[PDB]
């Protein structure tokens, strides 16, 4: 299996989020047991405040380096849906905490800069 990568259309970034429905103890443990040094910022939150329904995983991780969607799947796995994050450090940190339940708290408050 050979694949070609470059800078066409979508490009790699230092910010990627992950979301999976009805997360298992194994999957949640894997991501929660991930290398903190690998991501300057790591924030995971659990969302499950509805009886009769299963829990859901929702968190954000800032890649210390530049990685692509397909590549990032090497850690976040294909099982869990990943997407590009947007906003400031508080926007991402608060967004994950919006669930009211924290699954993992590590890394530093990575914010954007441009002005």
């Amino acid at each position: 299996p050979s694949k070609k990568n470059g800078r066409s259309g979508p490009q790699p970034h230092k910010r990627w989020v992950f979301t999976l429905n009805n997360p298992s103890e194994d999957e949640r443990k894997k991501i929660r047991d991930l290398p903190i040094s690998l991501f300057d910022y790591f924030i995971v939150g659990e969302e499950g405040n509805e009886e009769g329904r299963t829990p859901h995983l929702q968190g954000f991780a800032n890649f210390v380096k530049k990685q692509t969607f397909n590549k990032v799947k090497w850690y976040l796995g294909a099982r869990c849906h990943i997407e590009k994050a947007k906003g400031t450090d508080q926007q991402n940190k608060e967004y994950c905490s919006k669930e009211g339940n924290l699954l993992m708290e590590c890394g530093a408050p990575r914010s954007q800069g441009q002005r």
